[PDB]
């Protein structure tokens, strides 16, 4: 199972202006889209309101396939629905999926059978310039450890996916939870580990409710 | 007590596109229909807030909170529809919950505590070094407890300091309630004497600004 | 005791009209009926070309935040505000000195404007304010008498905390635009320079009446 | 062939919203132009499509001549096209070849030409301000040592090309692969080198997929 | 005695709004003919450069220099009110200003003394490291005589090294004029050899060009 191909895209997109006071159909057009993409295998594992949390982001969709080229088809489609002209590109980012360093069996929740959550907290990442310089055991002990420390949050799933040139970062992460405030914490419990004196950046966060679109929609301005 | 409640407080920054037409006639009214009936389900919205000329990107901030983010989503995109919503740009708006502080629980912020909001504000984000949360116990809480002491001066500036990691980019939202202005402008030179200030990696934009009822708000913008 | 200081910088959305007859008047009228209300213009700056992103500021004071708030959106109603996009407006408060009390912002003072400015916010490094005390009194003594040669630069420097992203904003206000930037270059020598974080953007620029400000902007 | 005066310009375009659902003469039009470029000699050595991996960015074109003004009228004629008015720009650096400091025989895979592949990976490069101090010692060893890790490798062709005052960079990278997941393995592996320690700036990535200009017409929304 | 001269030199960089229209009537010789009133004035217009293509965000700069900044700002003006300048919008205007060298009062930007404007222009700000002048003096005195040493095989590129200290947001702007492009790149990479490179923390944007007469500038712009 380490031995996969997926590429996933989270994409962010935020309103033009308001979506407007008659949007029949925007909703179902979308996901005649998602369904057809589903024939092939794309798999939208969801799209997310993003609104009121961050100024200049509105919806999130979460894709993966099995070629990164699938995935710039989908998004291509996507900007072509009577939604995504209303929207504006924000922020869009594909990792892949690679055995992790050490521990063999860590694997991301999208491939690992589990089921998408309420809540998403997405944001990519990038290491010291250091990090991979260091003695192997520096590096799988302060993995482990910070492992360790997050053996407490079951109930929120993690996704810690390589993204080397494809762009900016290094890694995208994306959590799940149904309770928004175990994020929270997680993260704040996790500012414990050692791994913290070896991170150069880990902003945007995009953070929201998985939704239907067809809620979703209704909810957009 | 107070520290097992889970209260969502948003704060959502707009910026006039350019200008509120000559007759605004609904702008205020409809806008204050739409706080009223936020405020039938726990939505409760602590203040709005003047900032034009304070910055140059930035006119009207409103406070709200509620129990789970969600209704703070549904408000924002309801004040988005209004007539005032459409005359506004969005520029910053993020989410904190209040988490209990690490060694000292009973620093509530003034929102939970329902403190009176005061004449003015200053909300902005923070972020801390990256050792901090990984220095010993002992020396990130004589610090926390070392800056809350300088603070005694002004019991008169309320904080509001609260967690807000991975709603947004920070680790905390900061919001400080003062009924004279230049009492804010003095405790923060004053608490730049902290040992705390050597642990800081962000904390901009500054949104600072009058309280200032809908009705009013409205009039005095251009 | 208790005056506020704010400075707005704006730039054209593209040029003015051909037919600009009411635009300088209208400004000055309402200048006018502000300095009744004891809302001080101390001055119109031409910032065009020494900026791209920046044509025309306004350094106005009074005795609260609020006065100055007001002022600033009835500017923005006018037709040359109207004809401008907000690029940058910071207030400042006057406090006390830390340690010389004798030395206080120009326009305080109530010296004259001068015929150049340069306007930039300042945030000191982390550590500066938790020094001993005797080493920022030295470095501020320094600093300052490093600058005993430029008279002619008159300061205008001015806590901010809180009020936005800064710390201080400082104006200086000289007669000649060479002496500004000779100052600056000589005081890059004085022990403060070890602690600054940042000090831009710099709003450099012309003093003029509104009415000659108006008909030479693109 | 250090002999050689190659300047290379990649430049990077987005949509302004979308292209037209009648795209007929947008895919021929450039195309024609590309023909008659390379009459002179301004190669195009690939378009790619970089959309959906960045949210502002959608189209890359490869080119190279032996002045520097010639890939300036290219630039400005390709944005005449109907295309070209359809696109804003949002980063067009340009490089140009001069030896290694210390092996020769290391030359970009575009002026000992070779074939462009189905993925680019294309980002700027700034280095340490003291790298270049270093004794030349250190500094060859390290552009040995790197360039020994990037052996298991070879199907990724590198072109890192000079940049130093034609733009904000020191060097241009573009690295072109068939199989895109093997240039994310080699900026992982490489993470391992030493010269991690002496980098300031390595971003915007731009990363896509190599297409015929009609083929990628027709893709983009 | 060329110190004791005050001239204000100002590199303007404008990019296209879209591109320019297919009838460029006359758009080249309107302003031709502004720059021959400003040369009347004794604003000099040194060169007009093809920034396109080499930067995303920049088609168009404009070298001028005059003895007033106040004569600058005019001609700056005067330009975006004609035809090509309604169809450009500002990037980045700096304005500089010669001063007595430190150590070297030998050395003069080309400009100041009346050399011939090059083929190819590479223009950017500089700022120094924050404890650069605060070094002994023959720290940094040797620095710079190093620097200039390394420098002794390019004579084909002419400096401008010009002060800015309070005109805009750097310490210096820089304009190397070479009739060879290449030369530009060579001396850099060259000079990232000298000690100098310890001291520094900005040194971007880079606009870089081909120097045209205003008609084929305009008629080689998309």
């Amino acid at each position: 199972l380490n031995e996969v191909i997926r590429y996933t895209l989270w994409s962010v997109f935020k309103l033009k202006d308001t979506l407007p006071e008659d949007r029949a159909g925007y909703a179902d057009e979308v996901q005649e889209l998602f369904d057809q993409l589903a024939a092939k295998d794309v798999t939208i594992r969801g799209t997310y309101d993003l609104s009121g949390l961050r100024a200049d982001a509105d919806l999130m969709i979460w894709w993966h396939a099995e070629t990164a080229d699938q995935l710039q088809e989908a998004y291509n489609l996507f900007r072509r629905t009577k939604l995504g002209r209303a929207l504006e590109p924000v922020w869009s980012n594909m990792a892949l999926h690679r055995p992790a360093e050490f521990n063999r069996s860590h694997i991301p929740a999208f491939l690992a059978d589990e089921t998408p959550r309420n809540y998403i907290s997405v944001y990519p990442f990038v290491r010291s310039y250091d990090w991979y310089l260091l003695p192997d055991e520096d590096r799988r002990r302060m993995l482990a450890d910070h492992g360790k420390m997050a053996r407490g949050y079951p109930d929120v799933r993690a996704n810690t996916v390589a993204s080397f040139s494809l762009g900016d970062y290094e890694w995208i992460l994306a959590f799940e939870a149904d309770e928004l405030h175990r994020i929270v914490d997680l993260m704040r419990h996790l500012r414990g580990s050692e791994a913290r004196r070896h991170v150069r950046e880990e902003i945007p966060f995009y953070t929201g409710r998985r939704k239907d679109i067809g809620e979703l929609v209704a909810g957009l301005a």
